[PDB]
């Protein structure tokens, strides 16, 4: 995973940024189609959390925005898992 | 109550999750076409499943609940895979 | 109700435009102690569902729960507008 | 890819009818040790994504991973077909 300063969703969300730096072990991005980017985030147990993005106009495709949008959805689902285990409370106390 | 749902009678896995790990499963008809199932665990964490019939004139309360519960248990299995408790269910068949 | 009541509509002119012109009805239901369901209806009665779930049940707020569920409901609705091509009509106006 | 290779199409007349009449292309990418991604495109190049993640990575199987991901992708496509009313045309042919 690269530095959190690269992703606009991490700069505007304290919660997502904290989850990204502390609880994300690896983060991979793949362009699977002309319009869609897939982001897979893993925790320390290598559990995979998936997020996707799909640009409406394929001629406006941009790797950075696609990765940032896919990562943002991936962290939305990760926060659901952190709420299930209760470890979300640990993240909230550390902001 | 598990006997009343066809998705549980046909799935040993979802029936085992329902009988042992589901605290409550409530159902609400939220619109002419859609039913919402709210599955909660013993820690009161809520898992939401929905269903929507294509033709509104075909709406059946029982089918809507069974479909939304099956979708809700699909999502709950994801949470069980995250915590590792899914292999406890797969251990007990 | 009127679009100005929702914060996500005041902060997003795309979602406000879709809500004002392409949404027939937007109803909300509290389905559980923590979750709120929003059912968005287009002029052909097709149903788009969005949900929200507050982490701390003692922090439940009706307005925030409705606003969050509506915003996610409009995210899914935009996908349907991109499928039919009506998203291009919204982006022009 | 021919529809006979997918178990989800051999078990669902609805999904197999959608795959052959309304699906232009469906590609598969293994994006991680556990997850497979399927990208279904219609004849207007609109993309519908479906994913599958095996619980035990040692049991990863390419066939099951693709079949599960395609079955998930087609479930989402049916929602788009219900929105445009095009699902009624599929029901005419099954
Ligand atoms: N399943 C599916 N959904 C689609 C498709 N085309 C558009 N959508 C949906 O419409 C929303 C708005 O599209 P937009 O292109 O006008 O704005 C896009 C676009 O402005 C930007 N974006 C995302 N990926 C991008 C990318 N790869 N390049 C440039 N911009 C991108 O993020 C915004 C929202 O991404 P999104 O994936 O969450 O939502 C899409 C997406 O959910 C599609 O072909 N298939
Ligand atoms: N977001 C959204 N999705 C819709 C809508 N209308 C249909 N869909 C989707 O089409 C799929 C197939 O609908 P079907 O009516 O032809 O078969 C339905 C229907 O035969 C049955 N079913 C579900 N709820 C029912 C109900 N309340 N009454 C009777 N039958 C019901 O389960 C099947 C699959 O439900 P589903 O929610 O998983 O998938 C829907 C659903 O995802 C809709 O208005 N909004
Ligand atoms: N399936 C499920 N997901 C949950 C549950 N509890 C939390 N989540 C997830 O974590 C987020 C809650 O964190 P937060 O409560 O601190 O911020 C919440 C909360 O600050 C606010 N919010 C939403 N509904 C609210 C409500 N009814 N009352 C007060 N605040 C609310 O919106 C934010 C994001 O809601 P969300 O639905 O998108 O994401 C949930 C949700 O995806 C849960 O019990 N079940
Ligand atoms: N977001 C996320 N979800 C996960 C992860 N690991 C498991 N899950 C979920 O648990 C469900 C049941 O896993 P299973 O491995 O015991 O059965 C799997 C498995 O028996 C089979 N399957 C799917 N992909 C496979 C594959 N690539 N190889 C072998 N079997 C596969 O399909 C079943 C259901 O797939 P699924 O993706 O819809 O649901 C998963 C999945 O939603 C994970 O790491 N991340």
């Amino acid at each position: 995973k690269i530095n959190a300063e690269n992703f606009e969703c991490l700069r505007e969300s304290k919660l997502k940024r904290k989850v990204y730096e502390d609880l994300v072990k690896e983060a991979t991005f793949v362009r699977v189609s002309p319009k869609s980017t897939v982001c897979v985030v893993t925790d320390h147990n290598s559990f995979e959390v998936i997020g996707t993005s799909s640009v409406y106009k394929v001629e406006n495709f941009n790797d950075e925005i696609g990765r940032d949008t896919a990562l943002s959805q991936a962290l939305d689902s990760f926060i659901k898992f952190l709420a299930y285990s209760g470890e979300l409370s640990d993240v909230l106390e550390n902001i």
